[PDB]
């Protein structure tokens, strides 16, 4: 009588199964990537949020191997300034370059109509790669802009988002997405799963979007729901090649913000508490993740990816 | 050995699933109905309960598009009056009206018998809809009083409730009802469940109630267990045609009640919060509704109600 | 691999389902068997704790239609003395009476060798049943007991326990008991589960040991994991005569103990919140298993746990 | 689309069946076996820590009948001169002892390369059990380890782990351990499974080791997650013929530190709480399990392990 869909799985019920292993934490390789023709060092992005990525972040996590966002919110002009700022940004072995030698750099745009002006700007600044956010990748308008923005820059690399379903990462690559970012009320107990009723856990979304872009060889990205280091994990064995964190960077010195002094203690203010250089967040993550490839025994992210197992635990 | 008929489900243990949506939040119809001559606006009515609704509630409500119950606890003539006052009452685009263009109403009775003389007053004040209320609907007594009052006035819209099970839905629309409303210990932990240890859990209850009562093109109202703006949504896709509301209403600045101060907060005495005029409430509530409409390209209720699809989700 | 014989449910497990009812709270007929040959008036017996079961308690338990057993931890005159003062007593319809119009009273004796002096003080005191109680009915040596109890007194009605499971009810109906008493580790958190690791939820438990003994016509009492009135109910419909309990009635008037004042508030010492009398206690307790059968349509006790039926529930 | 393994159990999720029973407490036989040639009067081991083990505790322990692992964070001298402490140490009945009468006793080695001088120191100490310790029983480097160690020590009753698998438990078996030892990320809320991702629930782990080590007649040893003396017994019954335990050792008087007061308490420090002598702690625990051989009919360590049942249950 009730129409549903299947049983879907978030981070929390599932662990990973350890196995024969010849990798030891510090040989696990992190290469891996976030589109079709752009890698990556380590598998983290920021997000395209406002206290999250600006130049300077954006910098600081290229020349650790990841790629940020630069957020749309200011202008076209400041937008394109900031792209600009990070590929001309002249001891980082593992710095995230394009084949021209220069840190890579993505910015965000909105789906609405009339930002042609500003992907262009951004285009013409040198963007590595363009993130189409939205709240719901499924909804046609969305579609459609990716198309326009795929046929108008045909070599362009574009992520659209966010889906969480088989048809929803299906769309988006007929659309002409070079990844597919994944997550809808990915979070237990966020804000669109209580006001809307709607979410997909974020195990299964992720599985689901990658059963079909695995089979054109298009990246999934998955953003949300990300607490901890072995969460990354998890979400890169589900199928997932990179993962996309906000909240987490968010407070570093690199991030945008101001530090103050309040109540004896540092938080950075536009209030978020203090977290020191983003790289040490990074050696932190990528610790958990390095431990568990020699765990799995798995040697590359893409062992992870698509060989590692998982067992299913119950609440107790 | 345990006489189990089923897994039964509630609002925690679902999810709806984004699809393929031509639906902005904007142009999501909110239509619906509320009995099988009765058409709603919104898919809200607020409960008969004297915290909750008389005559100047019911106005407001019927105002935004929903139709509210006068509770029946106060005389034959006042009740009628109130009725009356709705009726007659005269920059709202979405009110509820009927074929005469006054605003709707409804009323509550008990079942029990020698109620035959306020259902009598109330018809003649003009009610749109009787609501005989009960506790187990599934009760001969109700179905007995029910099919009287069927009888009495043939063309009289008469909601019956409660029930929790498909039986119980097509016994009511047997006995006459034209809507079915539906919630026998709806809440996770209500005084029902725990004094009594009955109870359904009110996914499953609706979808029961539905899967009987849209074979007769009979709604199903969703009575309790409603939390978040989410849950509408999850109660809608479960079957109903509306819900219905009562705590969430009460302490508004139309429901019954004084306003008074007490250490420096407001509340309403007759003690609950203060939570100002109903409709900033039901724009909240139908504001969430309307962006899962979006995210499920439902461009109506019915499209909610009869084609969205669930995830089952876990505890964790 | 792992050894497991099934999956068990626990009160909180399962809800009972309302069905098509004739019956009103009032016209319930709370009667049923303590034991083969035993009626009681309503579903519940006294436990043969210290600070719950002495004659006052069972004397007032009697004349609201339970029964009550004496605690073993005093004399073997003192516990006889106290049988006999319960026989002896002489505005109470529902008084739970023997054959020759006396109240009827059980008491308790332990599994051990040696205690024959005590059953036969008691049985020449004119004690109705005898509670044999182990924390392991099928412990050999228990059954031993038992059996040596049914040679030397074919007609003594005799309650064995407390056993879990279906071959456990087996034994001690062929051990000679006239009821089979239901509760090994049955409460949630309980120190058998934490310190042994054993234990049966007590919904299967009810109903393995009443699959076995409905086949011999011997009741089953449940005895453990009662929090509330509700749990009552689901303990019948899973298929036990009547409830066994202790904390609730530890702390009324009429339970052992001083009442003392403590702090600006009362309780029982021999320390426990007073209560007041017994009776509020059942009639409460009684209110809410008798709104049960009105929702289930269970005229008496014995359709309840052969009729209704329940809904398994998640945790959420 | 994902890949799962299995679903698999944890502590919490089982309780064990009581049974037909002829054993009393008091007539329990504890013993089992450590080792493939080494005994237990008790089946508890402890963990090779620094705040848990050095020679007064592994004396301590064999005298109550276990076996301690003397840790490897000290000297190669100072390891030595400990287990040779324990060997010569001269009213304790059940005391574990070797052939020639003197206290049995354990040591810890880590699986690097390089560790062949302490292993040899080891061994001319008299030591009866070598434990290599690893945090990943799988890798290859430490299969390699315990390979060169058995050929070079041909007698030697070795111990290696952690594994938490089927074929983990089998690797280690081919690689010549004489006891397999099981934990990876057992532990509810560990640091390994919040940081890493991964675990397996530890009564699967036990089972699905114990499934391949039973063929082998190697003995199952089970490593971390015990809170409980009731998980003493779930351990045993899922396959594992004894349990190793840590911080249920740490702070008694045997184990290392100086007692401190503290703000009116006594802690241990090197700070932990006092717990006064290892042999109330023993006792207590083996007191849970003793009394769950009652309740299941297990006369020996071996029943338990092999015969009893379970029950799996829900959160609820």
């Amino acid at each position: 009588m009730l129409r549903i869909a299947k049983e879907a799985l978030t981070f929390d019920d599932v662990l990973l199964v350890p196995a024969h292993s010849t990798v030891l934490p510090n040989t696990a390789d992190l290469r891996t990537r976030l589109t079709k023709n752009i890698a990556l060092n380590i598998p983290m992005v920021s997000a395209s949020m406002d206290t999250v990525t600006e130049a300077r972040l954006a910098i600081a996590l290229a020349q650790e191997g990841g790629i940020g966002f630069i957020h749309k919110n200011m202008s076209i002009e400041q937008q394109a300034a900031q792209v600009h700022q990070v590929k001309i940004f002249e001891s980082k072995p593992n710095a995230c370059k394009d084949e021209q030698g220069r840190l890579r750099v993505g910015a965000a745009v909105g789906a609405a109509p009339g930002n042609e002006e500003r992907v262009k700007a951004l285009v013409e600044a040198g963007v590595d790669v363009l993130l189409i956010d939205s709240s719901h990748g499924h909804s046609e308008g969305v579609l459609q802009r990716i198309r326009e923005t795929r046929a108008a820059y045909p070599h362009l690399e574009i992520i659209g988002g966010n889906v969480a379903t088989a048809e929803g990462a299906r769309a988006l690559i007929e659309a002409g997405v070079s990844a597919v970012k994944v997550g809808i009320g990915p979070g237990s107990i966020c804000t669109t799963r209580i006001v809307t009723g709607v979410g997909v856990p974020q195990i299964t979304a992720i599985a689901d979007a990658a059963g079909v872009a695995n089979e054109y060889g298009i990246p999934v990205i998955a953003d949300g729901g990300i607490r901890f280091s072995g969460d990354i994990s998890k979400a890169i064995a589900a199928g997932a090649s990179c993962v996309m964190v906000g909240s987490m960077f968010a407070g570093t010195e690199e991030a945008p913000g101001e530090v103050i002094l309040y109540q004896g203690r540092s938080y950075k203010a536009y209030r978020i508490a203090y977290k020191g250089h983003l790289k040490e967040i990074i050696h932190q993550q990528m610790g958990g993740l390095r431990s568990c490839m020699g765990l799995t025994g798995s040697a590359t992210v893409e062992d992870l990816r698509t060989k590692a197992q998982f067992v299913r635990i119950s609440g107790a």
